[PDB]
């Protein structure tokens, strides 16, 4: 009958999409999180304050009346991005951070050098850099993209922008776990519920499960073990970032399924389970509600919430204007529930 | 427009399913291959001489008039299979071989094997009558990483097993690792292997980079590029103990593109051309024919086919889908433009 009482948490890594999808999904976040870092990978992407402003507005429009939710917008870094585009939006309180997506197909970053200036301005103004740490060379084995990024990009980057504050988003490997753990107070990381709860076997044994398919790719259990250890340790430089990344059912279940788990509805309780399992409930609240604000130099939420150890169930699916949305843990039974 | 004329090939590893599915898929094999090793993994499995005979009939019924095709049946090994049942079928020319699927401890006795030791009696009768054993070499323990299952089978099951049955002839089906490749390559005249076109053409990257592609999802799972490379080298080397085994394993589109996609590539229609494309790229065309129509027969102690077939090096596009009664089937390389095609 256990109930866990924690300070309201925040989601330091979220995809809210736009339009109809946005209207449908926000409430799952808003009804629980005080704030959330909203990713800029829209299409087209959010690379200007002006865009960031409008998007922020569309977001508020969809927030239910009762919820005190605040979206923290981010800037989509591009090779050409005007560093003054950044300051501004940053100065006006538009941008809380800037996200580095390695170039894949689309507008991500070609190279660090191409954006050196931008990065310097961020270092200066004290704007944190959010990094999707993966190399993209076609001949690089997908399971190796993260580790590779460390040596070829992360470190070098850090070594050159000494006061740069960096969040290594959704880490998935022992490599990354250790690097962060031994990093400086200017380096932090986010971890999704999926990467703590499963490993590649869960996605490929007995059938291919597109709902577990996301980036960076689920790794070997060895890696999952490192992650769980990291969180359970109390390390104060790791915090909640769901990476909730919703895709309609048929875009997931197709000949070429999209990457991303829609975990907003079940994340918190999933995280609770992990911590419990790890015998680390004492570090739970910080992960969810203290570490992030601290890294970001933001105050903690002044309100609370309760989790009840009541085996609650998960919807098979969620209605969309068109098609459905399959939630993470769909049809399954969760141990912890938000009361 | 280069021509590649070869003796009529054979498919040493095939899934023809049953019922309606069987009717749609047979023709893709029978049109091309002289004979094929037909897998026994039906629901329920083919574990009796009697089920084998009836299944073989259904296959024949579905072969189009012109096609000279002979299905070579197999028995699904199970803890409860009566060795004399296995011997009878073999003696009567019903069972050409027997297939060993990974043991699960949770497996019902009439659907599988709990362990190899449990089926010693069967194996011994195979060694004794000289019946070849076809093995799907993976250890299925939950604690084992999916990508490590094949290699772990080598050390834990394969070696030992071969050690206890020295005269048994064994085919390491659809090898997907350099581990397997090296093992087989350094083995005796009593050890052979089959390689699918997908394992030569792709690696796990193709299945996971840029989206998850269930049509490339099959068992054993696509491995890292080094493995793909190892396989390519093996076929290209001229090694005569590796032969064509498509592992064509069709599933309805809806069963592939679902929340839990079934494993298996429907490659019957395009396998041959794909193999040729591989041998070409490896500059091993001189070993193409052997791989397709001589190695297998020699291993199984069967005659090499008397007719020929021809591949033309003319560009072709693969259909997007093939109609089934209640859904569609997506072929291997669907919608693509293929380099070598049958004439
Ligand atoms: N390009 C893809 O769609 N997938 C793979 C291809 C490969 O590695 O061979 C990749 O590396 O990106
Ligand atoms: N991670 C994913 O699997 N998908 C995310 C993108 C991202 O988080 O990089 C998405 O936007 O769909
Ligand atoms: O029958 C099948 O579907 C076939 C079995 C198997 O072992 N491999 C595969 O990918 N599918
Ligand atoms: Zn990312
Ligand atoms: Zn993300
Ligand atoms: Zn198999
Ligand atoms: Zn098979």
């Amino acid at each position: 009958s256990q109930v866990l009482k924690i300070r309201r948490p925040d989601d330091w890594h979220l995809h809210l999409r736009d339009g109809d999808m946005l209207k449908t999904v926000v409430p799952y976040t808003s009804e629980i999180y005080g704030r959330a870092i909203v990713m800029p990978n829209l299409a087209p992407p959010v690379t200007t304050v002006e865009a960031a402003v409008a998007y922020r507005q569309r977001i508020l429009d969809a927030v239910p009346a009762p919820h005190d939710f605040t979206p923290l917008m981010t800037c989509y870094l591009t090779d050409s991005l005007d560093p003054n585009e950044l300051e501004r939006g940053f100065n006006e309180g538009v941008f809380t951070a800037a996200k580095l997506y390695p170039a894949n197909a689309s507008h991500g970053v070609t190279s660090v050098d191409a954006i050196m200036p931008v990065l310097e301005r961020m270092e200066k103004i004290g704007m944190p850099l959010l990094v999707h740490g993966e190399v993209t060379h076609a001949d690089i084995d997908i399971f190796d993209r993260e580790a590779r990024f460390i040596e070829s990009v992360m470190e070098p980057l850090r070594q050159r922008l000494t006061a740069l504050k960096v969040v290594f988003e959704h880490i998935t490997t022992k490599d990354a776990a250790d690097y962060v753990r031994d990093g400086n107070e200017r380096l932090a990381a986010t971890i999704t519920p999926q990467h703590l709860m499963f490993n590649r076997n869960h996605m490929l044994v007995g059938g291919v499960r597109p709902h577990l398919y996301c980036l960076p790719i689920l790794k070997r259990n060895i890696h999952q073990q490192a992650l769980r250890e990291l969180v359970a340790s109390g390390f104060q430089r790791v915090f909640l970032g769901t990476d909730s990344a919703p895709h309609a059912r048929h875009r997931k279940e197709s000949s070429c399924g999209c990457a991303g788990c829609f975990n907003a509805p079940t994340a918190l309780g999933s995280y609770a389970t992990v911590f419990e399992e790890m015998n680390a409930l004492q570090h739970f609240e910080a992960f969810c509600s203290v570490n992030g604000p601290q890294f970001y130099g933001l105050p903690v939420n002044d309100t609370f919430i309760e989790l009840v150890r009541e085996e609650q169930q998960v919807a098979e699916s969620i209605a969309l204007t068109d098609d459905t949305l399959v939630p993470f843990l769909a049809g399954e039974t969760v141990r912890w529930s938000v009361k």
